[PDB]
């Protein structure tokens, strides 16, 4: 009953934002990518406007708003990180609330000047976070209400990740912010405020450091490397995630559209922690562990 | 065991040119496509290179050939169609043999620029034809050789595809880029035809737009009236809502009844397969289409959907 | 004094458009292209600002309206055809006045739809017709307007703009994003046709292909046989040559240009309309047979 | 009489190169750029192909090869630096000299690998090194070369104002330019190497995106020089009356300060500069794009680091 315009969806993700739409009962009126391979479209809303060029949607959107049966409700963004910011300023200033993919914003500046436009238009963000949604990290942040977390996420990327905008640390934001967010999200969810925050590795393919929550004491490393990959897992599986707690190794996004919609959706402020957390990992000075704080993978 | 390059790899298509090199037992080894969303390449071929440049694609395609081990042997096309003939260009000249999607080419003078190329680089193109691999089509050029009966057969082509918005915002949607809707939709349809029914000797366009056209095929053994379109409301009334698609092919009244990219590549790699020789009956098929002047329909030759035409 | 925007910054036509801010006083601040190569805008206005991609160039312009200071008053454009609407739509809904290239936008129907939002938005689009500011042609309408002739004058025209291989890999070799001939390269002589002769009564076709065209129009005070090409083919690398009654016309205006939208004289959807709909007529004409003289010599 | 194509050929620098091929007496048959606002062609070699696809370049350059008459001599490129490398490559592999913009390529192990091209094509890459062609800078040369035991005190200072969208251009990606010192400063290293001889140190004060000061040493001079983009580093009494200010002192004297077909008639006589030559100053900048930044000791900081 309500309609979605969706920037980015030609893209890896869009499907499962194209799925949360039609599950939840809503249509998806109008798409925009810069790429026109996206045909996939086609199977779940076939009625959909496309274009190509931002100016085109653009007018399209602001015609639909003449009408309060054809006007958008939602603006949902799938674009690569860099772009996020001003897909969030033109869905706010089109009369929309927006739902955005993590990472939001780089910074938690632009946070500050996003929750500005919001005020100017009476509109909102929401951010995906589904790992919040999961069955698992509630029943651990129901069961936390200082632990010993160890956090390992290792992911194979072949030859063209590094090639796309996901290699570009002007496009992506790093590591931290690209690959690690959500993970930084989640362990705020569960385990409270960040105390410390500090990097010991850091390069195109991989990074590692050290977070103190209230509740955590958290060493992590995250790759796109698979020669990161433990001996004992090479060969066997493209992805090593491993998060341990004090030893004890522990759809979504349709859910999280749910939420959404039904007024109990991730805004701003649930969203700051984690943007400033990549924020100071993005431009932190590397510093040699101590106190047994620095993965054993370094 | 063979060496694969693919070029358009991030689109549609080209999850099955991937999936049939890898289940031939060969190996992709690197990749080209201007968008970078590829990702889908690390589930069938992890160590690939990926370019989204030409320039540096050729280069390291340059670099493979230092050793024999290395060099490519086949360059895969994918890209719009438009974009064909400059790929396969490349690739012969490179040093590889070339596999490309149909349509080849849009005429048969680029045609016999093509096989130009192939005699000055010693390498050879090949064209995916994926049809003629098919038991059913094979099965009807065999009941049509032997059966020899003295009337030709009466044959109704109608294959509408639900396109959406996108489409015609896409390069499927320019002209000068798609080459049109009977040499985009209809070029594998037509060579099937003739791999059938043999050599064509007429060819009529009663109505051509950017969203369907119709005319009238003869051929050795067939009269075809035709009908093509990627527009959802020429659906017939008990398909509608129910199916994007309707592909009827009946042959005297009876209707036609049919991993293709697979079979197509083992073919190829067998020593089989279908160069320049064997595409160019469907190239010059589509290129007299696309240029055709409309007539009106005579002599029972138009296709039920242009009934309402003026004649 | 006056704040300006420009769309289109990084090509051809861009640099007169810079030099008419500058020149009457005023102020480029943002410039927005998809190509970067833009160097001449240090030399011309170096504080502007720049971007390449819409998404940024309008949150930029949009945060410019929160002080009176630095919000853009005009918003100028000068990218290919078929993006001069949504840029014209886009730059009203900002805010800002726009002024934007010829041929303004294809179809009358576009221009029903922007005089829309000039209501919703309470600016106005401006459009360049710098040849209504040449000396010659001023003249000849006063000449025109003077006389007394009941009898209509007899004008031929001929425009043939070869250039070279490029010319047809651009946008302007696209159908599609130029429009065609009669909009792309005819545009202005057919507003400059009214503008001496006014109303148009007749419009008619005798050829017309992606390269070239030709017909005959007849206006309240002429008739006129008109031919025009890329085609270098067809020259007798440009020829251009108009006649009235037989005898040959003798003929920066951009900075003139925005000086009188600047005075409140720029002319608006009412005066390009008549061009448009000429073009429009043209660009989807039916060919006729050439009678009654009515055929430009050249076909 | 020699056939050139030119990659780039849409961008600032690129009529300089259409000019040079038609003041030597040469052709341009061929043109490739990714945009199409190309038209200034048409004032230099209106007879001349023009392409924005790789692909259709390509061809039609292999196509040309079946007439001498009509076959490519040179492949002449302006693109962006980080892809000056393909396209030398490709050039060289049509069966081209090549003639490239500085920098030539970012790194050293760079120029190896485009000299086992050279040696697998049997074809040549030139590179734009146009201040040895400066008059004032080849008498400095020779006037160094033929005197003195003691080294020249060097002040070299480069401010060349640039608004808002250079950075916002290929210019201001790390990736593409390779940064400030290699894409603005490269041929002044170049012509302090020239005249000067051999590096023997390279330190590094101050880098950012929009400007950068260090200090080396040669054998013949000790060198303190700082490069900007940024117009606040103008001398007060330039500012508003030049947006460029290029000053180089020897021994606290002032030096006494069309170069592009002079390049051309050079490469086009035997003269031109290969790897061989271009390997010292991309030896230079490699160093330091990828220093690490010291405080100025001994008086070695440039004066504007203050
Ligand atoms: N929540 C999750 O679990 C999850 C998983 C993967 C990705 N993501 C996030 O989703 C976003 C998309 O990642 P992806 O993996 O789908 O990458 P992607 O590269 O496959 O898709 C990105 C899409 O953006 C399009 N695009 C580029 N510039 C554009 C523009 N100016 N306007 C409109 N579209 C434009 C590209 O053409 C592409 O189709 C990123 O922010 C990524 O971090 C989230
Ligand atoms: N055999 C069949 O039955 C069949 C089925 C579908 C498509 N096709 C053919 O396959 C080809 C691709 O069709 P598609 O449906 O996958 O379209 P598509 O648009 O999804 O894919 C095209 C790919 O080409 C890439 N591309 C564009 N320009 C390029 C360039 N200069 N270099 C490299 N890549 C470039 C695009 O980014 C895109 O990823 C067409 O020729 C089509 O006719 C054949
Ligand atoms: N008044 C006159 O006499 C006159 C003369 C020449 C051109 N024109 C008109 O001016 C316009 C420009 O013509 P031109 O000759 O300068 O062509 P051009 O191709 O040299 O310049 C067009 C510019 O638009 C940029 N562009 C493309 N897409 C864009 C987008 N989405 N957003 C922003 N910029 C984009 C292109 O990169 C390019 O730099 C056309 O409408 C043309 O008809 C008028
Ligand atoms: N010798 C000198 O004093 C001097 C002066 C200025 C520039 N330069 C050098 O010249 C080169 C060009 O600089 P510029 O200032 O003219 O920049 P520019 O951005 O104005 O020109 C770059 C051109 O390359 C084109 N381009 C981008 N990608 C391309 C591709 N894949 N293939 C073909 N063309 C592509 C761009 O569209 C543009 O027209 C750089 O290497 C620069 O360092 C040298």
């Amino acid at each position: 009953m309500k309609n979605f315009a969706l920037i980015g969806a030609a893209g890896y993700i869009a499907p499962r934002h194209m799925r949360a739409i039609k599950d939840t009962g809503n249509c998806l009126v109008s798409a925009y990518d810069i790429n026109d391979s996206v045909g996939i479209i086609d199977s779940i809303s076939p009625q959909s406007e496309f274009f190509t060029e931002f100016e085109f949607f653009l007018d399209h959107a602001s015609n639909l708003k003449r009408d309060s049966a054809t006007a958008l409700d939602y603006v949902s963004i799938c674009s690569p990180n860099y772009l996020h910011y001003p897909h969030i300023a033109a869905g706010l200033r089109l009369g929309c609330d927006v739902i955005c993919e993590k990472p939001l914003v780089p910074t938690p500046e632009m946070l500050d000047q996003l929750a500005v436009i919001e005020r100017e238009t009476d509109k909102r963000l929401y951010n995906i976070l589904q790992l919040r949604h999961h069955q698992a990290i509630i029943a651990l942040k129901d069961k936390v209400a200082k632990y010993e977390v160890d956090l390992t996420y290792i992911t194979s990327r072949g030859n063209w990740y590094l090639k796309s905008w996901k290699g570009d640390p002007r496009k992506s934001f790093g590591v931290a912010t690209n690959i690690g967010v959500h993970f930084y999200d989640m362990l705020h969810f569960i385990f409270g405020k960040l105390q410390r925050n500090v990097v010991h590795f850091t390069s195109e393919y991989k990074t590692a450091g050290y977070l103190e929550y209230e509740q955590a004491r958290v060493r992590w490393f995250l790759s796109v490397d698979a020669n990161d990959l433990p001996e004992s897992v090479k060969g066997k599986k493209p992805t090593y995630r491993s998060i341990t707690v004090n030893g004890e190794e522990m759809d979504l996004h349709t859910t999280s559209y749910e939420e959404i919609l039904a007024g109990r959706g991730y805004g701003i402020d649930d969203a700051r922690h984690c943007v400033e957390t990549v924020n100071t990992i993005r431009s932190a000075v590397i510093v040699p562990a101590s106190d047994n704080e620095g993965h054993p993978f370094v």
